[PDB]
């Protein structure tokens, strides 16, 4: 059985700066650390800081005064933001660069009074802080996760509308979406294309590129990632047998009796020591050298602030 490894794949800039941060927090200011929801969606980094003194909450009120708190790389609402400054909490905020920038755009349709839609899937805690970014009743806010909700969506006043997108999204999807917005409201406003950001684009062009070899795809990720599970989508929808996991020990024999060629990726919030693991996995199973596959250089880094270094 021939093992090829998708790239690029695995850790992100926003996720390796958000792991930073509370790394470096616990080390600097001690055990307890409390983060506000996960701090990326991945089990074993979350078990991992729990052990060191991090504390998992996802509401502010479960956070004693003098404390020092961190909010996760998916970003929070400003009402969770504003509630947090309300009290006597010592702050870092570890959202990612990229969705901030999506944040920003929110909070300046909001102060004009203008409707934006957000193309993204309910209940993500991305979504609840972009949505959260817009505050004016003069305005609106509405999110829409497909074409069918283009469709059925009336705003007050489409002559100024603009949309944003979640990070994450499929990109194929996320085009059909785009594509019913500016036929149902052809003067919507939005950036060139969308917020999906460079290294969900990748993983998505290098999922694809792995899956026209291999017949089955290992997704290193947890449940609750979003752009993990839609590099195992995608990979499904090419017609092979792709599953999400999230170590070696998930790994069922019947998905790779047989199999000639392998293919295995990560998500972004992946540490690259689990797709180590799942490789000798799959070598004890019968797998040769793994073979990583040509892909587009990523270069791009954010560093922790300064007040953290
Ligand atoms: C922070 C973030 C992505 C990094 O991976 P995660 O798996 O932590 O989050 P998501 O894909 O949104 O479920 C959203 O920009
Ligand atoms: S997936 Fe994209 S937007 Fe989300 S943390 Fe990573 S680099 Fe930032």
């Amino acid at each position: 059985m021939q093992i090829l490894l998708a790239n690029p794949r695995g850790f992100c800039a926003g996720v390796d700066r958000a792991i930073s941060i509370v790394e470096n927090a616990l080390a600097i200011y001690g055990a307890p650390i409390y983060v506000r929801h996960e701090v990326v969606h991945n089990r074993y980094v979350v078990d991992s800081l729990r052990e060191r003194g991090a504390i998992f909450i996802e509401q502010i009120s479960e956070v004693p005064d003098g404390a020092i708190l961190i909010f996760s790389a998916h970003g929070v609402s400003q009402a969770v933001r504003n509630e947090a400054k309300s009290r006597d909490l010592t702050v870092f905020d570890a959202t990612c660069p990229l969705v901030t920038k999506v944040h920003m755009e929110v909070a300046r349709a909001s102060r004009r009074g203008e409707e934006s839609i957000l193309i993204g899937h309910a209940g993500h805690p991305e979504v609840e802080g972009t949505m959260g970014q817009y505050s004016n009743p003069e305005g609106g806010m509405y999110l829409v996760e497909s074409p069918d909700d283009v469709w059925k969506l009336t705003v007050k006043n489409e002559e100024k509308l603009s949309f944003m997108t979640q990070t994450t999204l499929s990109v194929d999807d996320t085009s059909d979406v785009i594509d019913a917005l500016r036929k149902r409201f052809p003067k919507i406003v939005g950036p060139r294309k969308d917020d999906i950001c460079y290294a969900t684009t990748n993983r998505q062009e290098a999922v694809r590129a792995l899956a026209e070899q291999a017949e089955v795809v290992l997704v290193v990720g947890s449940k609750n990632s979003s752009n993990s599970n839609r590099l195992a989508e995608l990979a499904q929808r090419m017609g092979k047998r792709a599953f999400l996991i999230d170590d070696a020990k998930d790994i069922q024999e019947e998905w790779v009796k047989e199999v000639k060629c392998v293919g295995v990726t990560a998500g972004a919030s992946a540490p690259d020591i689990l797709v180590q693991n799942v490789v000798a996995r799959l070598q004890q199973l019968g797998g040769g050298e793994a073979i990583p596959l040509e892909g587009r250089e990523e270069n791009i880094v954010f560093e922790v602030p300064k007040e953290l270094r």
